[PDB]
């Protein structure tokens, strides 16, 4: 089997991508942020704490004749930008893009934290990292594409999202026509749960290439590039008046400015993030100072290649007996 769903951008910075998921019969259809840097499925819920729901579309188990209690499980999870969500679980027909699982453990919250109440537009998350990180207990739970995985053509998901534009995650196949040139397939450690590879260096604009191992996880649900403090001065340095404020919380830069490229290493390869990738607007409504896209890791002790780096390159989530990740140019 194959699925293939459009995901889209939340707003006009890309902060994060919903893609529609249906669960349930009949199907109730909720829009979750995939993120391969967590492995639960959760759900705003017709049990989350009615004062903590602001616009999103709830599950209602007690309307889906799949659905079952899960007696007894209860999840609870925390990202790293401190926001939360806890609940039970219900097991449920889940399917995306015309991938079907039967028995998927769906996460129903019956607390979430005000970060999630304030975006009215991820309605939950659905995890893709591996099932080891997943946090039902007792009895922990597979992820969407654990479950999926046998049943696929081929083991693997890919991640091909939009610059300000959609894009779509695609299970069991590698559309060869959404990418350039060849995939560069690099090796991958599951040994804290992540997709968790080594680049093999960076450019700033078009200044030669620094060969330098940089671990650090591919993460769809994370918005930016967080890198080492000395990769990332490197790239400021390159922008006038750009400046790390820790009032506002990382690298800012005037508006005024065009941006350089970042270039990061996968192996032999190279994968080229447009300028203009890394723009994340104004800190605040009509305000001339921009946040930037790319940041310190120093504060998180991991670095993280999210949406800013993946959605300048087509990825392959490859989840076979030795997982791998594959980069392509787009
Ligand atoms: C600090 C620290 C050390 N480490 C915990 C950093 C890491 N953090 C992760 C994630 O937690 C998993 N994927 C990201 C993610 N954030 C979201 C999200 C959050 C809030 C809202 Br509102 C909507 C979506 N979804 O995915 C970050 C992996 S490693």
């Amino acid at each position: 089997s194959t699925g293939s769903a459009t995901t889209t951008p939340i707003d006009s910075l890309d902060d994060a991508y919903i893609t529609p998921v249906q669960i349930g019969t009949p199907a109730q259809t909720l829009n979750l942020d995939f993120d391969t840097g967590s492995s639960d499925l959760w759900v705003f819920s017709s049990e989350t704490t009615a004062s903590e729901v602001d616009g999103q579309t709830i599950y209602t188990p007690s309307k889906s004749t799949t659905a079952k209690l899960l007696s007894g499980a209860t999840w609870s999870i925390s990202y790293g930008d401190g926001s939360s969500s806890s609940g039970d679980v219900y097991t449920d027909t889940v399917s995306v893009g015309g991938l079907t699982v039967t028995g998927q453990a769906v996460e129903s919250a019956k607390k979430v934290s005000s970060s999630f109440t304030e975006d009215s537009t991820i309605d939950g998350l659905l995890g893709l990292a591996f099932s080891t990180l997943n946090t039902v207990s007792p009895t922990q739970q597979k992820t969407f594409f654990d479950n999926a995985k046998a049943s696929l053509d081929s083991p693997v998901f890919t991640a091909d999202l939009g610059y300000h534009a959609p894009g779509t995650y695609n299970f069991g196949f590698i559309d060869t026509t959404a990418y350039t040139g060849s995939i560069t397939y690099t090796a991958v450690s599951t040994k804290q749960g992540f997709w968790e590879w080594t680049s093999t260096g960076y450019a700033v604009g078009s200044g030669t290439f620094k060969s330098t191992s940089i671990d650090g996880i591919a993460d769809t649900g994370t918005t930016l590039l967080y890198l080492p403090a000395t990769v990332v001065s490197a790239y400021w340095a390159q922008v006038s008046g750009a400046k790390s404020s820790s009032s506002v919380g990382g690298y800012v830069f005037p508006c005024s400015a065009t941006l350089p490229s970042f270039t990061f290493g996968v192996g032999s390869a190279r994968i080229v993030i447009p300028g203009d990738y890394i723009d994340f607007g104004p800190i605040s409504t009509g305000s001339s100072s921009c946040f930037g896209g790319i940041q310190s890791s120093a504060g998180i002790g991991i670095n993280i290649f999210g949406d800013v780096a993946l959605k300048a390159a087509f990825v392959v989530f490859n989840g076979a007996t030795t997982p791998t990740l594959g980069f392509a140019s787009k």
